[PDB]
């Protein structure tokens, strides 16, 4: 028929190598990308078997009909025995007549070409890969421009910071895949709610940035409260399970030519934080005095609260085990230390009820110094018993305020001399987020501590070319997979794949891998098969009191 | 016909959204990816015009028939007026009957899906994006494994470092595109030359790594000299123009369980460097004494050579102008300082004849201290004339040895007090390579110097998600496009695109862009249209004597 002409132009427009072959291997179709990949033209390869022209090997075939579908991409090579190797990502699907398997369709994507996608790189550098919206880079650029521009700067602009409430709930409850969907759904609503000219970005985490150029004060607040309402009305559900999605909005009225970029960003931050501190699901319009006096008050309140607790011995330490998944590995006892705070009545205070405030008001060095001192102190008390399970690894999480703290090493040195805890026994922890936020200091800190003889771990680790590049510079011993990826590993094929990639590249880069949120033995066995070195979760052991 | 069944399964296996429409817009085909992208099924969209179902807008159509082909990818959005926006990279080709334009074929790739390609990320993290071979990460991993492995460690291994000779020649002569082809061609020969089990990687630049596990000493050297010969016999040509490709090989015989990874890498480096220092196109087998005594001798030779030159006033400084491309921009005179060395006879010494040796033997701090001192000294002498063209920017290149030098800032402070040159007038330069090689120190150095009031530039800048991520951490004022990209900008569509992306993302990140190797006004006008802030090259001004 004349359909061949239509299909051939479509098949030739596709940049990916398309190969169609009969059930027995004989070639039926090769598009120009397949021809260039295999070094064989269709006219010289038609009817001839696949294996006799080129090889689709691995790194040292009929499986497609069985189980190796086109759902997932498979890393193969194209060994052509002339011009040799071409690295691909294969996808295969059977060809049917109607319950009669007649052939095979192969979609082959050339890994060498990825470097040539200039529009893709450019897009990526200015947009969030998940949500599709502009990123922090592009947003801050557009915000700066709105203020510095010579033209079209007649009226005032409106900066908004919209942060999702209890977004960690969604991730720790269902997993990372669920949280990504919610983010994508939150994205579509804020898209529908804004007009052309308005700039909407994901600034990181569950935080979005909205810019309304040349829009009045009353109009600006009206839009914010409406967007707040539309997210409140979002009936988000994950595999039946419904979630109450809510947002905390921080609004700032801007002036082009007067108000600086860093002043604008910081003002929207205090207002967003204040809407949270004021109970969540609220819009907090920044006022230079009215919404600033509460920051001075909040600092005073928390200085008193953190110091009282410390003085009143209400902070305590818990220990959760980390165990080797490797068959034959014994080692010393590995525990991760976790902080707990009890109020004046004597009941446990949730983490979000004081860590965000202590972090905001620079009270984290205090707590980290108390944690480290009382961990070493406990280890001495625990050692008084000879029968006691000796701790080979005691992991402690440090904040960004500590990573940057010049006086921490002298304090740690002093602590070592006082409690005689071997440095080797201690494993300091920093999140991927905290490390990158203070990159030059993190590198400097990790190396100084490693010289002392301490180990280091990188927490809440995501996979990407960025995170793996940051990993080259961060000399940590362990890599800890974010729990959200482990939570639905066995239910979501991308989260399972994420775990596998974090593991492989983590092993490639000389790191030992740890999986958190291993709540069942099914998850434990899955991680063991993959190759994960350590497991932590409710299937391993629950957090138990450590300190007295 | 029954061809529809064959084509539909192929079209459904493609992950990219395929849209086929008539010349007048009416839809003919949508694959499941196109249906999911546009929110419209083919059964409910067949015959109906494109524009009336969804919109393929931009960020604020018939052009395809004219000029906007499927050769280059175009960044568009898919505004569907229901579930709103989907960010794509469009490619379009006309549909013919035979010189009769009947319709249009659109290949739409969803930018949101890029995050889900796990096999692609994993491949990327373990392989060079250009050459397709394993990267430094994977190679060092495999090398470590060869040494640390409990099993299959019977015999000895062979580490090889193959570095292309005068590879900068190919790039500065033809451009980056030519050099990439040569690298890809060098890759295919080393592929054909090695057997299954042998590990071949691009370790960076024009340097390749080869590992021959459980291969005798005599066999190991035999393979190296053969590979050296096959590259010598490579008749490389770029658009008619032939190039004599040659390689300098450094070989090390390894022992699993004794010889460490860093000892192995360093030994292959000294042997490769020695084959270069010994005249290039040679294989230098590392010998612990015989090929180590020459490193002590070479250090002695160069300490004497660099100090003599300094003592004998044979080092001089040249100045090359940098000019604004922006229409209306005047500014002060911008010059880039370049070092030159004259031998004992009085004739100019090529850069490769002393900078590789001075860099190898730690003599770069010396030269950088002489350059900076004599630049400030010249600026005072030049200022004695009131008529003199005042220099608003004087750019000086600093080495990795300087970026890491703790005593440089006190020396610079002293120089400032002695020659009273305004810090603002000085622009320090570091290559992307040097910055990343010493990342924590570069960041620390750039910020300390910026506080003094100096400007900073990032040289030989490549584009990628890695380089743009490194750029977030490096607070430089200017970004300098690598000349190799500018050389064939007007002849190669990818190098033109590279220039455009380096520019856009450089402007996004608050940097001012500079293009080097602007040898013609055609290149100058091209860069001006793109948006480049500054131009440097033989169309602007040639390097002229600066120092006396
Ligand atoms: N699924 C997913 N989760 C992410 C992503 N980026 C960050 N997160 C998670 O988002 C959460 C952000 O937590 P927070 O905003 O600090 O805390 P919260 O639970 O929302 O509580 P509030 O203080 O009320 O904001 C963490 O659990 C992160 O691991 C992403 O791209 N995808
Ligand atoms: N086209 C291209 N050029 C690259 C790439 N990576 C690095 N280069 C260039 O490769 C060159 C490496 O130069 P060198 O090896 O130090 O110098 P050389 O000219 O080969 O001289 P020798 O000292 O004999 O090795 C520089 O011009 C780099 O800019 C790449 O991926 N593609
Ligand atoms: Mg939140
Ligand atoms: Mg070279």
């Amino acid at each position: 028929d004349a359909e061949r002409e239509r299909a051939q132009i479509t098949l030739a427009s596709i940049g990916d190598g398309v190969i169609t072959a009969d059930t027995q291997g004989g070639i039926s179709y090769l598009n120009p990308a397949a021809e260039q990949m295999t070094n064989w033209t269709l006219d010289k390869a038609r009817g001839l078997p696949l294996a006799s022209l080129f090889r689709i090997v691995d790194e040292s075939e009929q499986i497609l009909s069985g189980e190796i579908d086109g759902g997932r991409e498979h890393s193969k090579l194209v060994l052509r025995h002339d011009g040799s190797s071409v690295p691909v990502t294969l996808v295969g699907a059977p060809i049917h007549r109607g319950a009669e398997i007649t052939g095979v369709v192969l979609v082959l994507h050339d890994m060498t070409r990825e470097r040539q996608y200039m529009a893709r790189l450019s897009w990526q550098a200015t947009h969030d890969a998940l949500t599709g919206l502009t990123n922090r880079r592009e947003f801050e650029y557009r915000l700066q421009i709105a203020l510095e521009r010579l033209e079209r700067n007649s009226g005032r602009h409106a900066l908004m910071f919209l942060d999702l409430d209890q977004f960690k709930l969604v991730n720790d409850t269902c997993g990372h895949a669920a949280g990504d969907e919610l983010l994508r759904q939150v994205c579509t609503l804020l898209q529908q709610g804004l007009r052309e000219g308005d700039t909407l970005a994901r600034l990181g985490g569950d935080e979005f940035g909205i810019l309304l150029e040349n829009c009045p004060a009353e109009k600006a607040v009206e839009i914010a409260d409406h967007l707040r309402k539309t997210i409140q009305d979002l009936h988000f559900t994950w595999s039946g399970q419904p979630f109450n999605c809510t947002v905390s909005v921080g609004l700032v009225h801007l002036l082009p030519g007067i108000s600086t970029l860093e002043e604008a960003l910081r003002s929207a931050d205090m207002a967003c934080y204040m809407a949270k501190e004021k109970g969540r699901n609220r819009v907090q319009v920044f006022h230079q005095d009215d919404v600033e006096l509460s920051m001075r008050f909040g600092e005073m309140t928390w200085v008193q609260r953190i110091h009282l607790a410390l003085e009143e011995d209400r902070f305590s330490l818990y220990a959760q085990p980390i165990v080797p998944l490797g068959e034959g590995a014994e080692e010393g006892l590995h525990v991760e230390l976790l902080l707990r705070l009890r109020d004046e009545g004597g009941r446990l205070v949730p983490p979000l009820s004081f860590i965000p405030a202590a972090e905001r008001y620079g009270l984290m060095t205090l707590i980290d110094r108390w944690v480290v001192e009382n961990a070493f102190r406990t280890l001495v008390e625990r050692a008084q018993d000879p029968r006691a399970e000796p701790i080979g690894t005691c992991a402690i999480n440090l904040s960004g305020a500590t990573i940057g703290d010049e006086s921490f090493l002298q304090f740690l040195t002093e602590l070592f001399a006082r409690y005689r805890i071997p440095p080797q026994t201690i494993c300091f922890e920093v999140t991927e987020t905290v490390a990158v936020a203070n990159l030059a200091s993190a590198i400097r800190f990790i190396n100084e501590l490693k010289d002392t003889g301490c180990r280091f771990s990188l927490d809440d680790f995501c996979a990407g070319m960025s995170s793996f590049i940051y990993l080259k510079h961060l000399p940590v011993d362990y890599l800890k997979i974010d729990g959200s990826f482990v939570k639905d590993m066995l239910e979501d094929p991308i989260d399972r794949a994420m775990v596998q990639v974090i593991n492989h590249i983590g092993h490639v880069m000389g790191k030992r891998t740890i999986a958190e949120f291993v709540e069942t033995v099914e998850v434990m066995e899955a991680l063991r098969e993959i190759g994960i070195d350590y497991a932590q979760g409710l299937a391993i052991g629950a957090p138990l009191p450590f300190s007295r």
